[PDB]
């Protein structure tokens, strides 16, 4: 499980403005 936007597994999917 991590990120559905981005991938990156760490941060949700709430804070991605990355
Ligand atoms: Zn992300």
């Amino acid at each position: 499980k991590g990120c559905w936007k981005c991938g990156k597994e760490g941060h949700q999917m709430k804070d991605c403005t990355e």
